[PDB]
């Protein structure tokens, strides 16, 4: 059997349930007759993302409608969608292209799962639940329902869950503390820097083998630069609520799961609107995205040394913004050290 807790045990069944995993490239509209789980490559998904790119030009600079056309047909026969009655729609509107960025962005990471999952699991003096845990390269451990780690990182949950996003509740099932291999050793560094907080990082649940053994990672060269509201960064929120979105979790699939991550901000680039950010000026070493909202700035607490901004959700002073919620984006794989991993239960 399992030498881990049960709550880890569980964490681990679920991340790297098939099921899920087909669920999640359905909803992409992805074919999985003629692009099941299997024929899915890093490679394949790389070049998706050139054309990706090369329409997303061709929209912008009114290219021709051949060329679009062209691109469409390549993209639909490297990756077999299925919209059943209705005609394929063409990669020729920018919203649906980067509908199709994202959808990439996130077979990055599922493609990552299966091969953990199709890897080496010969081993009979291990419990299979603990040969994927190993796989994972992770060290995880449950936070005590007690503690004031817990206590404080509840509180923050609770509190910058807003009042537009009441369209649910929200129940912390689980906390886990967790310590990726040589993270830390990679983010030495950035322990130099002032304003580091401890900030909120939501995904599908089919991203998490990929997350946790890869760690959070920047776009492939490959994927455009439009892609993405602030260029290709990893992005984080201060309210659980913006990113407790971003989970895909419905009354059919109630459990999400959500990283606290610590991220070295130091100087941030403030702005009121999006921006393809390529390079960062001198000085500057985040982005930060202004909001309407944010958690109140005189109620942020430490946690080992980590700003928490644990705050109720008030309005910020600003208004002409176009951000609703507080958006962080740091440039640097090596600016962020992820701490613990919670297990959501949404109530609609």
């Amino acid at each position: 059997k399992s030498k881990l807790a049960k709550p880890i045990q569980d964490l681990i069944k679920m991340i790297f349930d098939v099921e899920s995993m087909k669920k999640a490239m359905v909803e992409f509209e992805i074919d999985l007759q003629k692009m099941p789980l299997g024929k899915l490559s890093k490679r394949q998904i790389q070049s998706a993302y050139s054309i990706l790119n090369e329409v997303q030009q061709a929209v912008s600079d009114g290219g021709s409608e051949s060329q679009i056309l062209d691109l469409s047909n390549r993209f639909y026969t490297l990756i077999p969608h299925d919209f059943g009655m209705k005609k394929p729609p063409l990669l020729s509107n920018l919203e649906y292209i980067q509908a199709k960025v994202q959808m990439l962005d996130n077979l990055l990471d599922i493609e990552v799962a299966y091969s953990l999952l199709r890897g080496g699991n010969e081993d009979g003096d291990k419990d299979p639940i603990d040969i994927n845990y190993e796989k994972l390269r992770t060290d995880i451990k449950v936070v005590d329902k007690d503690s004031e780690e817990a206590k404080i990182i509840k509180q923050y949950v609770k509190n910058t869950h807003a009042a537009t996003h009441n369209a649910y509740d929200l129940k912390v099932v689980e906390i886990f503390r967790i310590e990726r291999e040589g993270e830390s050793q990679r983010y030495k560094p950035f322990k130099q820097l002032h304003n580091r907080q401890l900030l909120w990082h939501g995904s599908r649940t089919t991203n998490f083998a990929g997350i946790l053994s890869q760690g959070l990672r920047i776009a492939p060269p490959e994927a455009p630069v439009t892609g993405y509201m602030f260029g290709k960064g990893i992005y984080f929120a201060d309210m659980v609520s913006k990113s407790a979105n971003y989970c895909h979790t419905s009354q059919a699939d109630p459990i999400g799961l959500i990283l606290l991550g610590e991220v070295a901000l130091g100087n941030m680039y403030e702005l009121k609107n999006a921006s393809h950010i390529t390079k960062l000026p001198k000085g500057k070493h985040s982005v930060k995205g202004l909001g309407k909202t944010a958690p109140d700035p005189t109620a942020t607490t430490t946690l080992d040394g980590v700003e928490v901004p644990l705050g109720n959700g008030i309005s910020t002073g600003i208004n002409d913004t176009c951000l609703l919620y507080n958006e962080y984006i740091v440039y640097d794989v090596a600016q962020v050290n992820l701490k613990y991993l919670l297990k959501l239960k949404f109530n609609y």
